[PDB]
C-alpha cells in the first residue's frame, strides 16, 4: 500500500451549492476585481454572468466600473434543456481566488435578459461552461474559459470535479456555510478520492461524451441493444442535477428499479421525479432500494470498467413541506429526449478527471459521497467487452 497526499489545499473545498440548485465557484471578473458566484457547468461552454439587476440576483457584473472591460458589440443567445438567456459578447480579466494563481483575459457574456436561468436562493450570479469550442454560442470562434486559462498560463489541461453532497436537507443559512467540494484546476487531488482512477475515453470533443456499454440494477443487466444508451449521446454534465436517460432506457430501467423495490409501493408521481417520499427519522430503507452500475468504455481495447451508485446518490435529499423531523427525497432519475446526462446526483458519488490533455474522463470513488455501514459506490474493472464501438450513435 502507500497513502496518497493532496497536493492543491489551495482549491480543496473551494465548491459551495448542492445538487438541486448547482454548484458554484467564486470567481472576479473586472479591474477592480468583482466578485461573483458562477455555477459550474460541465455541459455548456460559455461564461456569462448577470450584467443587469434581476429578482434574483443581490449582485452583478458592472461593466462601466470595469477599466480592462472590453466590448466585442456581439449580442449572444444561450437556450439549454431548461433556461435561457441572451447576452452582449465583451472580454475582460478573470481570476479564481480559490484556484491557479492565474489571472487572464476571457470572453464574457454579459447576461441582460433572461428566463427560468437564475435560481431564488442559490446564491451564483453567473455560469462557466467548461465542455468545448463546438457548442459554444454564437458559434465555436468564441473561445471557452478554460481554453483561454491553457493558452494563457502554465496551467495544465486539465480540471477535476469532487460534487460533496451532504446526504440531508440543507437550508438556506446551512447550504451557504457548507463545503459543498472541490473543482482542482490544473491537476489530481488525491485526497479526493479512494481506490483507483478508471478512464473511460472522450469519444468527441464537444461535451464531454462518453460511450456506456452495459447497465445493471443489482447486478441483473437491463439488456437492452447498447446502443440505446448513448441514443443520441451520453455526457457528463454538472449543471443538470438528475440521472437522465433515453426515454426507452428509462422506462426500462423504471420498471427493474421498481421491481427491486417492490416490497414499498410509490406514488406515480414518485417515479416522475415530481413528488417527494418520507421515512420517519433514521428509517430511510436504502436497502430496498438497487445499486446501479453503468459500464463504460475503457481505454484498452475490448476492456471496460463500471462505476456504481447507490440510493444515497439517486435519491436527492428535500425539505418536507411542512419541515417536519422526517427524511424525505425526490427520485434524481428523469427521462431524456437528448440521449443520456450523468448529471450532478451522479457525480456526487464520484471524484470525475476531466483529462483534457489526453482526451479521457477518470472516475474514483468520492471520498465524500453518502453511503451506508453496508453498501459504498464503487469504480471497478478491467471486464472483457466486445464491440464497444457499436455502442456508440452516429446520426
Ligand atoms: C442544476 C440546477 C437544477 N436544474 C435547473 C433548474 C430546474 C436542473 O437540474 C436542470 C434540469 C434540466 C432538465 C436541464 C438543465 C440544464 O439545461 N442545465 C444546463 C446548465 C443550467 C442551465 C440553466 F438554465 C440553469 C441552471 F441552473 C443550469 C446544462 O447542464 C445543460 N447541458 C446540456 C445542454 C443542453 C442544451 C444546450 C446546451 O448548450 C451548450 C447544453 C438543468
Amino acid at each position: 500500500e502507500p497513502g496518497r497526499r493532496g497536493s492543491f489545499v489551495e482549491m480543496v473545498d473551494n465548491l459551495r451549492g448542492k445538487s438541486g440548485q448547482g454548484y458554484y465557484v467564486e470567481m472576479t471578473v473586472g479591474s477592480p476585481p468583482q466578485t461573483l458566484n458562477i455555477l459550474v457547468d460541465t455541459g455548456s461552454s460559455n461564461f456569462a454572468v448577470g450584467a443587469a439587476p434581476h429578482p434574483f440576483l443581490h449582485r452583478y457584473y458592472q461593466r462601466q466600473l470595469s477599466s480592462t472591460y472590453r466590448d466585442l458589440r456581439k449580442g449572444v443567445y444561450v437556450p439549454y434543456t431548461q433556461g435561457k438567456w441572451e447576452g452582449e459578447l465583451g472580454t475582460d480579466l478573470v481570476s479564481i481566488p480559490h484556484g491557479p494563481n492565474v489571472t487572464v483575459r476571457a470572453n464574457i457574456a454579459a447576461i441582460t435578459e433572461s428566463d427560468k436561468f437564475f435560481i431564488n436562493g442559490s446564491n451564483w450570479e453567473g455560469i462557466l461552461g467548461l465542455a468545448y469550442a463546438e457548442i459554444a454560442r454564437p458559434d465555436d470562434s468564441l473561445e471557452p474559459f478554460f481554453d483561454s486559462l491553457v493558452k494563457q498560463t502554465h496551467v495544465p489541461n486539465l480540471f477535476s470535479l469532487q460534487l460533496c453532497g451532504a446526504g440531508f436537507p440543507l437550508n438556506q443559512s446551512e447550504v451557504l456555510a457548507s463545503v459543498g467540494g472541490s473543482m482542482i484546476i490544473g491537476g489530481i487531488d488525491h485526497s479526493l478520492y479512494t481506490g483507483s482512477l478508471w478512464y473511460t475515453p472522450i469519444r468527441r470533443e464537444w461535451y464531454y461524451e462518453v460511450i456506456i456499454v452495459r447497465v445493471e440494477i443489482n447486478g441483473q443487466d437491463l439488456k437492452m441493444d447498447c446502443k440505446e444508451y448513448n441514443y443520441d449521446k451520453s455526457i457528463v454534465d454538472s449543471g443538470t442535477t438528475n440521472l437522465r436517460l433515453p426515454k426507452k432506457v428509462f422506462e426500462a430501467a423504471v420498471k427493474s428499479i421498481k421491481a427491486a423495490s417492490s416490497t414499498e409501493k410509490f406514488p406515480d408521481g414518485f417515479w416522475l421525479g415530481e413528488q417527494l417520499v418520507c421515512w420517519q427519522a433514521g428509517t430511510t430503507p436504502w436497502n430496498i432500494f438497487p445499486v446501479i452500475s453503468l459500464y463504460l468504455m475503457g481505454e484498452v481495447t475490448n476492456q471496460s470498467f463500471r462505476i456504481t451508485i447507490l440510493p444515497q446518490q439517486y435519491l436527492r435529499p428535500v425539505e418536507d413541506v411542512a419541515t417536519s423531523q422526517d427524511d424525505c427525497y425526490k427520485f434524481a432519475i428523469s427521462q431524456s429526449s437528448t440521449g443520456t446526462v450523468m448529471g450532478a446526483v451522479i457525480m456526487e458519488g464520484f471524484y470525475v478527471v476531466f483529462d483534457r490533455a489526453r482526451k479521457r474522463i477518470g472516475f474514483a470513488v468520492s471520498a465524500c459521497h453518502v453511503h451506508d455501514e453496508f453498501r459504498t459506490a464503487a469504480v471497478e474493472g478491467p471486464f472483457v467487452t466486445l464491440d464497444m464501438e457499436d455502442c456508440g450513435y452516429n446520426i
